[PDB]
């Protein structure tokens, strides 16, 4: 049945206030883990959309199943998170990878309603 378990720590800062929690994601398919990541990301963004934060920074740390596995597993999971980011509306220029941790930055249309529209 189901595959390996990953622990995902999501840390988001808005208005100088940090919301952080570590989650256990146990899935059978890669696709199941992806939608689980989406649910966790939405969960951390739920009170943050109510705040309408002009800009937020999210750092996500992933637990690797073993030490030797880390290099291949980081790249393997990296595809999983990058696909989730692209499925949620985050750009490649908004995602920065550093080892076992990926930091994604973004803005909400709450306080700042002046969305950057393409030049006409």
């Amino acid at each position: 049945m189901s595959g390996k378990k990953v622990e995902v720590q999501v840390k988001i800062t808005c208005n100088g206030k940090t919301y952080e929690r570590t989650y256990q994601l146990y899935a059978v398919r890669d696709e199941e883990l992806k939608e689980k990541l989406k649910k966790v990301l939405n969960e951390r963004m739920d009170p943050i959309k109510k705040l309408g934060c002009k800009r937020v920074r999210i750092s996500i740390r992933v637990k690797h199943s073993d030490a030797a596995e880390e290099k291949k597993e980081a790249k393997k999971f990296a595809a999983i998170l990058n696909k989730v980011f692209a499925e949620l509306g985050y750009n490649d220029s908004n995602v920065t990878w550093d080892g076992d941790t990926v930091t994604v930055e973004g803005q909400l249309e709450g306080v700042d309603l002046e969305h950057h529209h393409h030049h006409h």
